């Protein structure tokens, strides 16, 4: 579990999604794997607005942040899970390490901010969903 807080958006997977955050949508794609809701509260987090390819990101099933280097965002074939039928989603980057089922939220982050949040798992692989290009999360 796990979720951006910038601004008053809350970013999540849209697989972890819940009736609050469906009841206060802003915007949601299942090829990116991502849902935005709406939010009493300001938040902290700031996002990134760059290209990088090194950085770090939080696995709960270790407690541990990890760096890694990372993939471009792209579009890339996922295996069948609980949530999703085998597909391709867009706007994913892909790094080695682990990330298991209940590890979907963790934060990525570069030198500038958050870049995107865990989304796939397994293999000793762990696939990040962008969240660089969403510029409208900055303002309103
Ligand atoms: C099985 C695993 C996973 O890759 N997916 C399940 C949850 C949906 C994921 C997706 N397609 O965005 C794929 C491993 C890592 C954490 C989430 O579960
Ligand atoms: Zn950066």
């Amino acid at each position: 579990s796990g979720a951006i807080y910038v601004g008053n958006y809350r970013v999540v997977n849209r697989h972890l999604a819940t009736h609050n955050d469906w009841a206060n949508l802003v915007w949601e794609d299942s090829s990116r794997d991502l849902l935005v809701s709406s939010t009493t509260a300001q938040g902290c987090d700031t996002i990134a607005r760059c290209d990088c390819q090194t950085g770090v990101y939080y696995c709960s099933s270790r407690r541990k942040h990890y760096p890694v280097s990372f993939s471009k965002p792209s579009l890339i074939f996922v295996e069948a899970s609980e949530y999703y039928p085998a597909r391709y989603q867009s706007h994913l980057m892909l790094a080695v390490g682990h990330s298991e089922p209940g590890d979907c939220g963790g934060i990525l982050r570069c030198q500038h901010g958050v870049v995107g949040i865990v989304s796939t798992g397994g293999n000793g692989l762990v696939g990040f969903a962008d969240v660089r290009d969403l510029l409208w999360l900055d303002e309103e």
